[PDB]
């Protein structure tokens, strides 16, 4: 849709702090911190796929809007994820061990803007089309 495409990370703010708030240790934060992933979003029927690709780590999820799914995150959390589309924003929540984190993806001008919140920490990541 508005989201379908291949997107390259061009800026990131507070990602280390976000990872730390998730309880990510040093080695894994080091890997995530200066990574500049591509995110490839595609849709087929009811099923959206989001692939994230980087030199040291790749992940992929496929999901139906509103349908909870099991996910293993890049930092090896085992989470229950639900993704809905609200006012043009793809809203993802991940729930695990009585915690939650949200990942909101929106389109703004030429940007795919990704807001990641854990407790009091808010990270903003910006991607542009490859
Ligand atoms: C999946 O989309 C992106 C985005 O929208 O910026 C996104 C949203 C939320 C958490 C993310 O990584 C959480 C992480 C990543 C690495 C280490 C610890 C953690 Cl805790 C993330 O990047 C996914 C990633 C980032 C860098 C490298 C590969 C990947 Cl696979």
């Amino acid at each position: 849709d508005a989201f379908v495409g291949t997107w390259k990370l061009v800026s990131s703010e507070n990602f280390d702090d976000y990872m730390k708030e998730l309880g990510v240790g040093f080695a894994t934060r080091k890997m995530g911190g200066m990574a500049k992933p591509n995110c490839i979003i595609s849709v087929n029927g009811d099923v959206i796929t989001i692939k994230t690709e980087s030199t040291l780590k790749n992940t992929e999820i496929s999901f139906i809007l509103g349908q909870e799914f099991d996910e293993v995150t890049a930092d090896d959390r085992k989470v229950k994820s639900t993704i809905t589309l609200d006012g043009g924003v793809l809203v993802q929540v991940q729930k695990w061990d009585g915690k939650s984190t949200t990942i909101k993806r929106k389109r703004e001008d030429d940007k795919l803007v990704v807001e990641c919140v854990m407790k009091g920490v808010t990270c903003t990541r910006v991607y542009e089309r490859a």
